[PDB]
């Protein structure tokens, strides 16, 4: 079976935005881009607007796509759409994450990211356009 | 319900046209499932060394839709393919043709394509 996803990246003064999963969380304590599943009937751009006013307590525009990656558990495989968020009203909030934090794009591989996330940071930085 | 089907599809562009195969005829972009354990670009790459027998170079993914078959989602990745070595066979479809993009809007393509041909054309930089 396959679960899609939508994750965003949002940008401030180059730093780019992080949450940590909540307390009794799948992964707890994990930093991770805001976002969430598709749900049945939606548009990767719609689900991403979704999660992030659900996240981040701000309404979103859905930019570019810039990158797609798959990882496996099991028998069971999940499909990333990451997409570009350049506009957004409000400034988000930890609605959702124990805690919000604008990091530099470099400091992911030394944060307490998700296994299944490290393997894919190469991709990741190439989409953000680094190294 | 949460069931869902990834597949990809390559924008094969050659000297401004692009590739289409008719199905064993609706005509649709060479593609297909993505497996279990593999990356989107390595299930288009093997795809279309399945059907089209060349060895391609997966490039700039493009665009991504999702469109319904009541019990079961779909999930489409676009990815351009500038380059490949050897020439496309029809293997698979009992016919490729080379067209140009602007065709698209007068042949029988699957529903869910013709819905997004904007977002096609967008994503190879046409004007719709």
């Amino acid at each position: 079976h396959w679960i899609p996803v939508v994750a965003g990246f949002l940008r401030k003064d180059g730093k780019i935005l992080v949450g940590q999963r909540p307390e009794n969380n799948s992964l707890a304590g994990q930093w991770e881009f805001p976002g969430g599943k598709i749900e049945n009937g939606e548009t990767p751009e719609e689900a991403l607007a979704r999660e992030l006013n659900e996240e981040l307590g701000i309404e979103a525009e859905v930019g570019e796509l810039k990158l797609a990656c798959t990882h496996s558990y099991g028998d069971v495989g999940i499909l990333i759409l990451f997409y570009e968020i350049l506009y957004w009203k409000g400034e988000p909030r930890a609605k959702h994450h124990m805690m919000l934090e604008w990091i530099h794009p470099e400091e992911l591989k030394h944060r307490n990211i998700p296994e299944a996330n490290r393997k894919i940071l190469h991709k990741i930085y190439k989409a953000l356009g680094l190294e």
